[PDB]
Parts: C-alpha cells; structure tokens; sequence
C-alpha cells in the first residue's frame, strides 16, 4: 500500500558510488559507504513520515509530510540546501529536490515486505532493495 511503515534491511544497492560522484561526495567517503549496509526505519501516520537511514559510518534523518515543501539541508551528505516536496503517485513515494543539481530526487514504493528506493542526481541513478525485517 501507502503504508511504507517498518524496519527495512538493505538487500541490494546498485550504483551508490555514480550517485554520490554526481553529488561531489570526496573519494574517501565513497570508498567506506559503497562497503556498508543501511537501514531504513520508516515511522509513517497519515501523511506524516519521519524516516531514519542508518549505517555503522553515517546516518541521515528526514521527516516530512507529504504535500509540504520544506527546505532540506543535506547535512553531512553534500551540505547544499534544496526544496524538497514529496507527493504520491499512485503508490510511489516521489521526492523532487529543487537545487543546484539537476534531476535530483527520489522515489519510494514497497509490495509487501520488499521496498523499492531510487536516488537521482544528474544523469546517476542508485537503485537499493530493502526487505522489511
């Protein structure tokens, strides 16, 4: 459904490192965070999500409603501040982010215990698979 609630383990991660090459992280951050899992504890009522993405290096936070604008600050990923809006379509979770970067934004959906997770930047896209604990 549009209840994405749940402890979600990562399976799957393709293209980490083109995506964090179009945000300019350094070589060194993305020689660690291409060898590490995640976590995503998604925490969802009505259109209220507070998500937490976790890993033994970094991890980052957002909470968001869906429908809202909020200005995001990419605090200790690439440090830039975009408009972030997330909507549904459908049952995909869609996050544009307005900035500096072109294409940059992400989208979300889940059949059953299998979450889907796509990152854009630039012409990069990662795709994760994350299966509900």
């Amino acid at each position: 459904t549009r209840d994405q609630n749940g402890t979600w383990e990562m399976e799957s991660n393709e293209n980490f490192e083109g995506y964090m090459k179009a945000l300019d992280i350094d070589f060194a951050t993305r020689k660690i965070a291409v060898r590490l899992t995640q976590t995503k504890v998604i925490d969802q009522d009505g259109d209220n999500f507070k998500t937490k993405t976790t890993s033994t290096f970094r991890n980052y936070d957002v909470d968001f409603t869906v429908g809202v604008e909020f200005d995001e600050y990419t605090k200790s990923l690439d440090n830039r501040h975009v408009k972030a809006l997330v909507t549904w379509e459908g049952d995909v979770l869609v996050c544009v982010q307005k900035g500096e970067k072109e294409n940059r934004g992400w989208k979300q959906w889940i059949e059953g215990d299998k979450l889907y997770l796509e990152l854009t930047c630039g012409d990069q896209v990662c795709r994760q698979v994350f299966k509900k604990k």
